[PDB]
């Protein structure tokens, strides 16, 4: 593989979409590549991550407890719901929601999660508690992946998603307890995780989460290192290309192949 910018352009040439990237230091924040970082995407399911991140924060705060079981109706289940689907007679904790959200994609389950924090507005506040003024959610987890030319709803930056990302799993904003939750529920992404750890050599760490939208949008917000260490936050995120979804996953895949193979910089 080539160098990670020189593949990342790459991919814009044979997508013929744009690629936003960032490669920072997990521990320290350092930004090692950039690539239209400060330009707008939509953040599709990726967001879940930030979503769980504010039902955390309400935890700690003794407004929320993870073992609180909510119990909801057929009528509240939107556009796929794997785990939700199945527990109407029995209901779900709060952490089980935050799980099938983030390690299944399940849309009920953050739909359930966002009203916990105020909506869409709410999350956007707790993104504007935390010092990210860019990232906003404005639509509920089926709406939100529209990914309408021009449209800013339901976007963040590739800089400000890495940023905050940092925020949720290192900087003592949320609890020792509940950082450690977060990054476990990345861990266990049963959507790409696997898949992704088949195609890493051996030795390399993957946490992830993805999320797929219209107009070829598509995206992952992951930690990866090698010596099995959680060493760097990549956030990369597609829009505006008609390729097949194949496509924008090999071209991503091909990004990660770029950085494993030239890791020291
Ligand atoms: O010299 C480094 C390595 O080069 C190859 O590894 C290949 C591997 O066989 C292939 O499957 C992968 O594809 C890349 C798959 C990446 C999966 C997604 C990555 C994510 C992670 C972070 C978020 C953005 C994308 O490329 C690497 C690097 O060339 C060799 O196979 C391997 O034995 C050797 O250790």
């Amino acid at each position: 593989s080539p160098q990670p910018l020189e593949q990342i352009k790459l991919s814009e040439s044979q997508l013929s979409g744009r690629v936003g990237m960032i490669e920072m230091d997990l521990a320290s924040g350092r930004t090692l590549t950039a690539w239209r970082a400060d330009e707008r995407f939509p953040m599709m399911s990726t967001f879940k991550v930030v979503l769980c991140g504010a039902v955390l924060a309400r935890v700690d705060a003794g407004d929320e407890q993870l073992e609180r079981k909510i119990h909801y109706r057929q009528q509240d289940l939107v556009d796929y719901s794997p785990v939700s689907e199945k527990h109407l007679a029995d209901g779900m904790t709060v952490g089980e929601l935050c799980a099938a959200a983030i390690t299944m994609s399940d849309n009920s389950a953050a739909n359930l999660l966002l009203a916990t924090v105020g909506g869409p507005a709410g999350l956007t506040a707790f993104l504007r508690q935390i010092g990210d003024n860019v990232t906003r959610l404005d639509r509920w987890a089926t709406e939100l992946n529209e990914a309408l030319p021009g449209d800013a709803r339901d976007t963040t930056t590739p800089a400000s998603m890495a940023a905050t990302l940092r925020k949720l799993l290192t900087s003592q904003r949320l609890s020792a307890r509940s950082q450690r939750q977060l990054l476990q529920w990345m861990v266990d992404d049963r959507v790409a995780g696997p898949l992704i750890r088949s195609v890493l050599p051996a030795g390399w760490f993957i946490a992830d989460k993805t999320g797929a939208g219209e107009r070829g949008a598509r995206g992952i917000v992951a930690l990866l290192g090698p010596n099995n260490k959680a060493e760097r936050i990549v956030v990369i995120y597609l829009r505006d290309t008609p390729a097949s979804m194949a496509e924008r996953n090999q071209q991503i895949a091909g990004i990660g192949a770029a950085l494993i193979e030239h890791w020291q910089r």
